[PDB]
Parts: C-alpha cells; structure tokens; sequence
C-alpha cells in the first residue's frame, strides 16, 4: 500500500449517458424518470476514491440490492468518450441496507476523468439493465465505512 490521498467523492448516477445522451438501458427514452430513480435507488452517492502519489487511482462505490441483482460487469471510459474498455472489479465489503446485502465496488481507473458503463441482471425486473457512474465533488477528507485499498 502507497502514500497518497483518500477522498471522499459524489458518484454522478445516470441512466442517460451524460456526454452523448444516449439511453443504453433497454427502458429508452420514454422510461428515463423511472430509470433515472431506479439507477439512484440503486447505488450509493457516498464513495472513496484513492489517488497514490505514485498515480494510481481505486474507486469504491456501494450498490444496495444485491439480493435482487448479479451477473455484475463493468467497463470503463476516459474522457467519457470513445470505446468502453472491459476492466475487472473487487468487491472490498458487504453490508446491509433496510433492502438487504449491500456490496462495495472496487474499480481501478486510468483518470478520475472516466465514465464507468455497469450492467446487471436484475431478478424481480426479468431483464438485465445499464447504467453509467461517475465520480466528482472530492472532499479532502473521507468520512465512512468503506475500506481503503490503495492508499495508507
Ligand atoms: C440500477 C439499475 C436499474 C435500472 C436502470 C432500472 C430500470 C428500470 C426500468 C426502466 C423499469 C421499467 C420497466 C422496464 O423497463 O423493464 C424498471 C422497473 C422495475 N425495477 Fe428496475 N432498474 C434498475 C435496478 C433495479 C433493481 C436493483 C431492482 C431490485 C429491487 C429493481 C426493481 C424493479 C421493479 C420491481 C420494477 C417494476 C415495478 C415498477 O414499475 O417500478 N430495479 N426498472
Ligand atoms: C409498493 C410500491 C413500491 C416499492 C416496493 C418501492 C420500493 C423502492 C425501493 C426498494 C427503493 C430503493 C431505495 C430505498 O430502499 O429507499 C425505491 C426507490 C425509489 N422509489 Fe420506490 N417503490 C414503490 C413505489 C414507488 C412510487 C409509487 C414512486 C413514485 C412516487 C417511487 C419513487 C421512487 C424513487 C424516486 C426512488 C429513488 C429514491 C432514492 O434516490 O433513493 N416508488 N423504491
């Protein structure tokens, strides 16, 4: 583990993508409130991101209702332009929510300036769903329960 900065940080949720505006999700165009809602229901605005010295940066995000959900695959995307790149994740803890198991989402990036494309299939809904995050709004200073992976 590497000197650097542990940020708490506000995950931008987003059903529509927010550079190109396209609607990846099956839902489209006439099911954006209720995606929008399901997306934000879904995962955390409270994240961690740890950015080493040496430059190397983890995400961490929390979903809620991973009772209901699986098959989790992510894909990443500088500049928010261009191809998504398939990338792997960790799951760095688990908790519990008033909807159950809560699962904490490790992701490298190569830039804070990335999207983050993630899709799922979710069981009450018959259908896998897609969805974009993204992290802002860095505070200095990390206040929660997530743990740090990169940085000491
Ligand atoms: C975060 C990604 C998600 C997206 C983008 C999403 C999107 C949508 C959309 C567009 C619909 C309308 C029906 C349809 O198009 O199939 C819907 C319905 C529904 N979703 Fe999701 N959803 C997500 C996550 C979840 C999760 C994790 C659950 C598990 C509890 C869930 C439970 C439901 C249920 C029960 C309905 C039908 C009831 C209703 O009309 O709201 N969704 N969702
Ligand atoms: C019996 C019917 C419903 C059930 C079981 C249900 C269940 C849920 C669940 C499990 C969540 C995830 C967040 C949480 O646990 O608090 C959620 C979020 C949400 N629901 Fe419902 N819901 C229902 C009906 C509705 C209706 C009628 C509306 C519209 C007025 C609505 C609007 C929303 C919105 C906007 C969110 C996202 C809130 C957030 O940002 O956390 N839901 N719902």
């Amino acid at each position: 583990m590497d000197k650097g900065q542990i940020y708490g940080s506000i995950i931008q949720r987003n059903y529509r993508h927010p550079i190109s505006g396209q609607i990846e999700d099956s839902g489209g165009e006439h099911s954006f409130d209720i995606g929008q809602g399901m997306v934000e229901g879904t995962v955390y605005s409270d994240a961690m991101l740890e950015v080493s010295d040496a430059g190397k940066i983890v995400l961490t995000f929390r979903m809620s209702l991973a009772d209901y959900s699986g098959n989790y695959q992510f894909w990443i995307q500088p500049g928010g332009t261009g191809s998504f790149q398939a990338v792997d994740y960790n799951i760095t803890q688990k908790g519990t929510d008033t909807n159950g198991t809560t699962l904490d989402i490790a992701i490298s990036l190569p830039t804070v300036n990335s999207i983050i494309r993630g899709s799922m299939f979710v069981e009450p809904m018959g259908r896998e769903v897609v969805f974009y995050l993204s992290a802002s709004e860095l505070i200095q200073k990390y206040s929660g329960n997530m743990l740090a992976q990169l940085v000491t």
